[PDB]
């Protein structure tokens, strides 16, 4: 049978999922999900049980999440409770420092402030920051109140003991642990700071609108930003300490029933959720309050699969909850571990690694998305994309460092590639202006030459993003197998269409290859054809070709050779560029630079010498046209970098795309 058995961790909870079973008997099929119910002693027991494949579900707080995620449990998020708005669901919360404007001091300086906490132990209030803090506390860091009492010059800390720690109380006499407390709860901790009792509040991002209703008020108030800068208190996500999921369900990370659970829950939410009217509530509880999931809940989102636990806590969680749980402290910048895409990028990576003597590391990972992933959860710190990738990199918190430059150096902004539609000469019939029909031959989808930009496009010609229907067929790498964008990929079982090497057409070679041999447009850098054309590509395909064989297609209509990409171009390309953590822009951006007039364009004879721009077979790493690492000076904000025209057309093209990377950043920033 189809049985999802659902953790109750109390006499009350088991009773409710009991009703929760026996209704869902009334509405479900036979052919539909069941519910078991297990009675556990505790929500750690619970994660046990399921690990142990004694259960299958249960709801969790966030901290809770993260013990889960832990070996031997290997647990993962399935699906979200969400809260109040339809349109707008409230998945998520944000813990942010709250601060009076013109304070003058950011979060690396802390240290004697006042602070004022929502209470001991809660997250937002206490865990989170005190967690991120950790390593600046005073050792003995054990107990964990002392060194936070020794820290801070005074606070409230309601729940604390005052009794030995007076520092905690002194803002708050007591510390008292209820609402006779002032300064205690959400409101309480932000009354402290706008009392002029503290200097700084850690609250969720919703208190402060909550607690001041003009925005006049709201403007006297800033957020500290964990690169220690300030925001106004309207930009509390991008500044904020943490991003916390509200109550999430679990599963095992294999053999969970993931899709079963979601069938159940889902069914669950139709028949008896928010205002169903019935006898039978999800969520309410004569028995209790907060029975399975929270009474205030409005329903459940799916998790999108591509998340794992460290994703959905995000970087800032994971970190100060493993602080606080580890307790673990270190200095300048150690190893950057870099993310290897194949076999043959990983020796390059390890030829590169000892050579800086350690300064360099290598982490790989089969995809590209299974490197960003690994970049934003610390894993790896740094890796050099596409401007497309550099896009979802972006929209998952990754920013861009240093971009690789073709052009002869350090500091140069612009510098970037051509969008370039190529052609065979012969057939003259065609134009930009009418390619509808017609086979097409793209490096990737998603990527800027490939995609972004001539897709981008042809957008504002057609008004959708089904290009599988404008263009008859095609080669497009990354499509659905299924569509007539992969009719002419020449990739061989599981590798047709497939956007790796192992597929034929994929690539900016790859799809003039393809135009050769089976398209009729294909677009990509101006570059491309010079490089694979007059007996330079030695390869059978491309040896016995010249670009004089080749046309340009030009905006206004006309055509011109391959010479003239000059202006016979789609638009420009931003550079492919390096991308890192916002805790790390300082770090890479030193030590490759370094890295860089060593190894860089200024030693030949790369044969048993060590050269980054250099590859055995194929644009290793980085690019092979690839001379420098530029400076990016303002332009470190893919926003900025890729330029609004850029981000607008592949906003376009998102209401078609298959990124489940992105498909899953974007849940959490909507
Ligand atoms: C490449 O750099 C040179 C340096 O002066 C510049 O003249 C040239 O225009 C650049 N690239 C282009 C757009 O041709
Ligand atoms: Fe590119
Ligand atoms: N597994
Ligand atoms: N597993
Ligand atoms: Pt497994």
């Amino acid at each position: 049978d189809k049985t999802v058995r659902w953790c109750a961790v109390s006499e009350h909870e088991a009773t409710k999922c009991q009703s929760f079973r026996d209704h869902m008997k009334s509405v479900i099929p036979s052919d539909g999900p069941s519910v078991a119910c297990v009675k556990k002693a505790s929500y750690l027991d619970c994660i046990r049980a399921i690990a142990a494949n004694e259960a299958d579900a249960v709801t969790l707080d966030a901290g809770l999440v993260y013990d889960a995620y832990l070996a031997p449990n290997n647990l993962k998020p399935v699906v979200a409770e969400f809260y109040g708005s339809k349109e707008d669901p409230q998945t998520f919360y944000y813990a942010v420092a709250v601060v009076k404007k013109d304070s003058g001091f950011q979060m690396n300086q802390l240290r004697g402030k006042k602070s004022c906490h929502t209470g001991l132990g809660r997250s937002a209030g206490w865990n989170i920051p005190i967690g991120l803090l950790y390593c600046d506390l005073p050792e003995p860091r054990k107990p964990l109140e002392k060194a936070v009492a020794n820290f801070f010059s005074g606070s409230c800390a309601p729940c604390a003991d005052g009794t030995d720690f007076p520092q905690l109380c002194q803002l708050c006499p007591g510390c008292g642990c209820s609402t006779l407390n002032q300064y205690f709860g959400y409101s309480g901790a932000f009354k402290c700071l706008k009392d002029g009792a503290g200097d700084v509040a850690f609250v969720k991002h919703s208190t402060i609108f909550e607690n001041l209703a003009n925005k006049a008020d709201r403007d006297q108030y800033e957020l500290l930003c964990l690169d220690n800068t300030r925001k106004p208190v309207d930009e509390y996500k991008d500044c904020h300490l943490a991003q916390v999921p509200s109550h999430t369900v679990v599963a095992r990370s294999m053999g969970g029933k993931e899709d079963l659970i979601w069938e159940l829950l889902n069914q669950a939410q139709e028949h008896f959720g928010k205002d169903k009217s019935k006898e039978f509530q999800l969520f309410s509880s004569p028995h209790g309050k907060d029975l399975l999931f929270k009474d205030s809940a409005h329903g459940f989102l799916k998790v999108p699969p591509r998340m794992d636990a460290k994703m959905y806590l995000g970087y800032e969680y994971v970190t100060a909850i493993r602080n606080l749980r580890e307790g673990t402290c270190p200095d300048e910048c150690k190893p950057v571990k870099w993310c290897a895409l194949s076999h043959h990028e990983r020796l390059k990576c390890d030829e590169w690694s000892v050579n800086s003597v350690g300064k360099i590391e290598c982490v790989s990972a089969e995809t590209t998305e299974d490197c960003i992933a690994k970049i934003m959860n610390g894993e790896a710190d740094a890796m050099s994309l596409d401007g497309g990738f550099v896009y979802i990199a972006g929209k998952c918190g990754l920013v861009p460092v240093l971009a690789e430059n073709y052009n002869k150096c350090e500091d140069t902004p612009e510098a970037g590639y051509f969008a370039i539609a190529v052609v065979k000469k012969s057939a003259s019939d065609l134009t930009w202006d009418n390619l509808k029909g017609k086979k097409s031959c793209h490096t990737a989808v998603g990527r800027t030459a490939g995609w972004n930009i001539p897709m981008g496009l042809l957008y504002n010609k057609i008004n959708h993003c089904r290009f599988d229907e404008f263009f008859s067929e095609g080669c497009a790498p990354g499509s659905k197998k299924d569509s007539s964008l992969c009719k002419l990929c020449m990739g061989s079982g599981l590798n047709l269409c497939e956007p790796n090497n192992k597929e034929g057409y994929y690539g900016y070679t790859g799809a003039f290859r393809c135009l050769v041999e089976k398209g009729d447009v294909a677009f990509v850098k101006h570059q491309t054809v010079p490089q694979n054309t007059g007996g330079k590509n030695p390869d059978p395909w491309a040896k016995n070709l010249n670009e004089k064989d080749y046309e340009l297609l030009c905006l206004d209509g006309t055509r011109k050779p391959v010479e003239e990409y000059a202006n016979c171009h789609l638009a420009r390309a931003p550079n492919h560029a390096v991308v890192t953590r916002k805790d790390k822009e300082a770090c890479v951006h030193k030590i490759l630079r370094q890295q860089q007039h060593l190894f860089g364009s200024n030693v030949t004879d790369c044969s048993g010498n060590f050269c980054l721009f250099r590859s055995e077979t194929k644009d290793l790493l980085f690019r092979d046209d690839t001379v420098c690492l530029a400076k990016l000076h303002d332009r470190n904000t893919y926003e900025k970098y890729l330029g609004e025209e850029y981000v607008k057309a592949v906003g376009n093209l998102r209401k078609c795309s298959t990124s489940s990377l992105l498909e899953a950043c974007t849940f959490r920033r909507p």
